[PDB]
């Protein structure tokens, strides 16, 4: 079933000021994934999508494509932060969209 | 900006055994919606998606198509949950999916 994850499993929160890299594995490849961060809010937030080919596509209004980097690496996609601030916390999830049906992972909290 | 809501405003949590429809109001019609669910586990379920022509579409294992109805109502969408039961509880949400951007609605809180 589907697990977004620290690529550290050892970590239990993230760095601030760290590169952080978050893992998604699907039940299905050549399916991208799109990843989401959601506040404490409850408020959903699209960073972007990872095509099956590592192609990806980010938000309009856009801190995004600076701040994040989106890939696929052997199987599983990949979402780096580059520099983990403040405004990065949440709980991220990995959503796969096939034949309009969505399918979402489990969470990763991702708080100081 | 998008919001999921009680169709009827003036109630702030839904009724056991009672019909219950959902508003969605989104920024941009002639696109779809998917509705979701997310448990307060944080859990996210996808519940239907609604086509601008007002065709859905449900997950695969199916107890949901019997239990839910989505529909377009002139601009706006809506879902019923038919009798609404405990294990409907949580925080509902829409999803607008435009050239593979993710736009997410404020959430509704349906808890007894």
């Amino acid at each position: 079933t589907m697990e977004a994850r620290f690529l550290n499993r050892n970590m239990k929160h993230p760095q601030e000021g760290q590169p952080l890299e978050l893992e998604c594995m699907p039940f299905n490849i050549d399916n991208g994934v799109s990843w989401i961060r959601q506040d404490k809010d409850g408020k959903l937030h699209f960073i972007v999508y990872i095509s099956p080919l590592s192609r990806t596509a980010f938000p309009r209004n856009e801190r995004t494509s600076s701040q994040f980097e989106g890939s696929k690496q052997g199987s599983s996609f990949r979402l780096v932060v580059k520099n983990f601030r403040a405004q990065d916390q949440g709980t991220y999830f990995c959503i796969a969209n096939i034949n309009q049906m969505l399918y979402f992972s489990s969470g990763q909290p991702a708080f100081f």
